């Protein structure tokens, strides 16, 4: 009751946590025409969000261990909710204010993302704990798709795009209030040596690189596909991001389910089933992601079908990389491994993926005739680097597969002693 409600309100907070990152991505067209910026600043928004998130996350993992986790969590939520509401009133000439507010929202969300799973893990035990944490993660695809749908529908209804940013913090105030009320005051229960031991961990290194490629593809695509689809529709002379949000929710759930089923099918034949599957999914999704840019030139329904299948296949290896890190890393180094892997996946992945895609798009457009057709074509050419990164991530998962047996053998050897 007390702890099941706490888990419920923390799951709602995570829904809001992910609903506030993709509200900007679902209204990006209106932001560009309002502020007059090109693809570069549009990518810079999400890049600054992720660059602040990945730097604040370790610090809040260090502050939550020392001080009250629930106080930091509640102050974080309220803080990003306020930054989101206050930034909705930014006038036209201050785009740097909007980018800096995106960065501040990323700092606050880092507190929640870092501290809420520890609270849920400390409230529950065993299977109860495993299910509860799962419900918390269930909010990633639901939150993302709801962010897309919310931004698009609120811009459609209100006649303005700021209301996309204005409607969500009202729920964050209530979630922070109930986290003050519902969530109990739960208490707490060398890194460089662990890093020295983990750099020689070939399977951990290559799994981290594969996760970095996944993050690159996910960040760039989730930022730039709702806008690429709109440009495709305009050249093929709102709805796009609503359909994309529905697809995002359903494909996140379906991808987790299908990855679990595939690994459960492959446990009968290969000891390297966990990484190998992760590779075959990636080289699968890379076939379909590229097809997004082949179908959208002629049909948007084909683009949606390819998004569906490629997003199901890209999201299948989300829960299997955690399996690999559990398998190959001894539990004393597992916290450092998770922290460093998150930092590496952000830094080499989605911290610069949206800005890189925007910069490539702008550089293609500058050396070429300017037109809606060429806007759409330049964004497609820029986005064609996501399939290449997915191919490299599949190669890195294969390299993890070659060493999975050896590294898991040494991990079991060390934990048995
Ligand atoms: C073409 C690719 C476009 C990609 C766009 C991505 C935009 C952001 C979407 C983020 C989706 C995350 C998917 C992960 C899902 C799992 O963590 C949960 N479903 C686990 O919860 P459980 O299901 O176990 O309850």
């Amino acid at each position: 009751e007390k702890r099941k409600a706490a888990a419920a309100i923390l799951s709602l907070g995570n829904v809001l946590n992910y609903l506030d990152r993709y509200t900007v991505a679902g209204v990006l067209l209106d932001i560009q025409q309002h502020f007059g910026v090109k693809d570069r600043g549009a990518g810079l928004l999400q890049s600054v969000f992720i660059c602040s998130f990945m730097v604040a996350a370790p610090i809040f993992g260090y502050l939550g261990d020392r001080f009250n986790r629930k106080v930091i969590l509640s102050c974080g939520i309220f803080f990003w909710s306020a930054v989101t509401f206050s930034s909705s009133f930014i006038p036209q000439q201050y785009f740097w204010l909007l980018v800096l507010s995106r960065g501040l929202v990323g700092i606050g969300e880092a507190s929640y993302s870092t501290i809420a799973p520890t609270i849920i893990g400390d409230l529950f035990t065993k299977n109860t704990r495993t299910l509860m944490l799962s419900v918390f993660y269930f909010a990633i695809p639901l939150g993302s798709g709801l962010g897309y749908i919310t931004g698009s529908s609120v811009k459609q209804a209100a006649g303005d795009w700021h209301w996309a940013l204005r409607v969500s913090p009202v729920l964050g105030m209530i979630t922070g209030t109930l986290i003050l009320i519902l969530v109990p005051a739960t208490k707490r229960g060398s890194w460089l040596r662990d890093m020295k031991a983990l750099i020689r961990n070939r399977s951990y290194v290559f799994s981290s690189l594969a996760t970095s490629a996944v993050s690159f593809a996910t960040g760039a695509l989730g930022m730039w596909i709702p806008l690429y689809l709109h440009r495709a529709q305009v050249v093929q002379k709102a709805k796009d991001s609503l359909i994309f949000g529905a697809i995002t929710c359903f494909t996140g759930f379906l991808g987790v389910v299908t990855g679990a089923g595939a690994t459960r099918w492959c446990r009968l034949k290969t000891q390297r089933a966990d990484p190998l599957v992760c590779a075959v999914g990636m080289l699968g999704s890379a076939i379909f992601i590229c097809l997004i840019f082949v179908a959208a030139k002629s049909s948007i329904v084909g683009a949606y079908i390819c998004i569906f299948v490629g997003e199901t296949l890209l999201f299948s290896n989300w829960a299997i990389t955690a399996d690999i890190l559990m398998y190959v890393v001894i539990p004393t180094r597992r916290a450092t491994a998770v922290a460093l892997q998150s930092f590496t996946s952000h830094l080499l992945g989605d911290a610069g993926s949206p800005y890189l895609i925007g910069f490539i798009s702008d550089l293609i457009r500058q050396s070429t005739k300017d037109s809606p057709l060429w806007e759409f074509l330049s964004l497609g050419y820029a986005l064609m680097l996501c399939p290449f990164v997915v191919v490299l991530g599949g190669m890195f998962f294969l390299a993890t597969a070659l060493f999975f047996v050896s590294d898991r053998a040494r991990a079991e050897q060390q934990v048995n002693q």
